[PDB]
């Protein structure tokens, strides 16, 4: 107790013993648990570095600049036969065994009160598939595009990171349903850090009188995780060398998008995102940008409302580079980002955290009372030797599901919304006729992006909703 009291104290945070003279043996030994799981030196140091207020308002009169409209492409501007070459290329390289997904599923959001994982998520679908069970039959397919072609199984590595409440629950559901068709070992889950959540004066909540407060350390946290869990050495035993890092929550996710990798190995891109165009200044999207010469992103919570409302000669947003969290990273870039990755500016955050008063009462306050502290996924773009920038249509790639129906935006309705929209369209551009008032939804084992439905549906007509169109 001695030595932990002074362990703690020595860094201000000698509060967190304070209930134990009325705990049992097993909540003492919880706490302790609780604490030895922290650096108390390396989160105190963060904390300072993070809450440097003189530092932040220097970032705040950065000159702040959006990436000029000439150093990124458009999917949707390709020629088709550009787009087969690189999705040719991509193909090849899923097909050698060289692609492995990074599954961003550690956030913990509480938004849309789920009590699961956000990536079992039914959004209500015909076929009621959550996200998970679409993101798995997506990587089916592609494998299986890649071989019909290029001979060779190859298998995606799908790196599902988590964080502690995800662990758990995840990986029991896709055992559960028998990896919806995939093989268990190209399935690898690993765990990010956490990090305390704070007050207002720098001291941590107790969450408990016996558990600390703590919370996933950010989608950044995704680098320090991939070197200490071993994803890295698993990386360069199986050969992976290209990365497809994206979120959860996107249901249009052409996860492992042959395009994307195709277009950044033939660019020889060590690292790159994928964009939609803003045309909301109020979006809860990263633009990207141009700051001393390289590439960053600035977070939807950190861009002026005078800059993310800014216009250009035509009317569009000055900062209309929307990241949609989808980006590349080449074996080579990231083992060497995961070295440096104590250099990641720490982003902090006002949020409601549940407490444990002065007098023993754990209260749920109404307004922010406290801080957390989140590294970010794209920070490391600033490092990119040949970063890309590459824009989609954001009707066939992104739809976020982040809010309750009642925000009727990036909602479950908008999410099941968009998707039945892309796959009319899908249909009608194989020759198929279907009107506006009619669910199709198509499988992602009989279709990824649109192939595969000539022989279905042309000249077919299709007027009883809702419809599935199965493998
Ligand atoms: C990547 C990032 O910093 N912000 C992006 C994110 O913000 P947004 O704030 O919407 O999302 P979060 O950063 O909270 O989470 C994004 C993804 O990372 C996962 N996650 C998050 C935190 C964590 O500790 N562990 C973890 O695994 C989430 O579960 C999800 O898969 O999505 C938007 C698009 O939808 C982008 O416009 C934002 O620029
Ligand atoms: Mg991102």
């Amino acid at each position: 107790y001695d030595s932990i009291f002074e362990n703690l104290n020595s860094h201000g945070q000698g509060h967190l013993l304070k209930y134990w003279p009325d705990l049992s043996e097993k909540e003492r030994a919880q706490l302790l648990n609780d604490l030895k799981k922290i650096d108390f030196a390396e989160v105190n140091e963060l904390f300072r570095r993070a809450n440097d207020t003189s530092k932040v308002i220097q970032e705040k009169v950065e000159d702040l600049k959006p990436i000029p409209d000439s150093h990124y492409e458009a999917v949707p501007n390709l020629s088709n036969e550009k787009i087969l070459e690189y999705e040719n290329i991509g193909l090849r390289e899923i097909s050698d065994g060289k692609v492995g997904v990074l599954l961003l599923a550690g956030g913990q959001a509480t938004r849309l009160g789920f009590g699961h994982p956000k990536g079992m998520y039914d959004v209500g679908l015909p076929s009621r598939k959550t996200l998970f069970q679409i993101q798995a039959e997506r990587i089916v397919r592609v494998q299986q595009m890649a071989a019909e072609k290029y001979g060779k199984e190859g298998k995606i590595t799908w790196y599902i990171m988590t964080s502690e409440h995800t662990r758990g629950p995840t990986a029991d559901y896709f055992r559960s349903h028998n990896y919806f068709g995939l093989n268990e070992e190209d399935i690898v889950y690993f765990e990010q850090g956490t990090l305390p959540c704070f007050d207002f004066e720098g001291k941590i909540f107790l969450d408990e009188k016996y558990h600390v407060s703590s919370a996933p350390d950010g989608n950044g946290g995704l680098y320090r995780a991939l070197k200490n869990q071993g994803v890295l050495d698993d990386i360069a035993k199986r050969g992976v060398e290209h990365l497809h890092a994206h979120s959860v929550d996107n249901i249009l996710i052409k996860v492992a998008d042959p395009v994307f990798i195709g277009y950044c190995k033939s660019k020889n891109a060590d690292c790159a995102a994928k964009v939609v165009q803003k045309s909301t200044p109020s979006e809860a999207v990263g633009v990207v940008c141009r700051v001393n010469g390289h590439y960053k992103v600035v977070e939807y919570s950190e861009l002026t409302d005078e800059a993310a409302e800014s216009r250009t000669a035509d009317g569009r947003l000055t900062f209309s580079a929307g990241n949609i969290c989808n980006h590349y990273f080449s074996s080579e870039f990231l083992t060497k980002i995961c070295n440096f990755e104590s250099k990641l500016k720490l982003h902090v955050a006002k949020k409601k955290i549940p407490y444990v008063d002065h007098e023993g009462v754990r209260q749920k306050p109404t307004e922010p009372n406290g801080i957390k502290m989140e590294k970010f996924i794209f920070d490391v773009f600033e490092f990119a030797e040949n970063f890309i920038c590459l824009e989609v249509a954001r009707d066939v790639e992104f739809s976020a599901l982040k809010n309750n129906d009642a925000a009727k935006k990036d909602c479950p309705s908008t999410a099941r919304e968009d998707l039945l929209r892309l796959h009319r369209k899908y249909v009608r551009e194989a020759g198929g006729i279907v009107e506006d008032n009619i669910d199709v939804e198509i499988s992602p084992l009989l279709s990824y992006g649109g192939e595969n439905l000539t022989d279905l549906v042309s000249g077919e007509v299709f007027t009883i909703s809702p419809y599935h169109l199965k493998s």
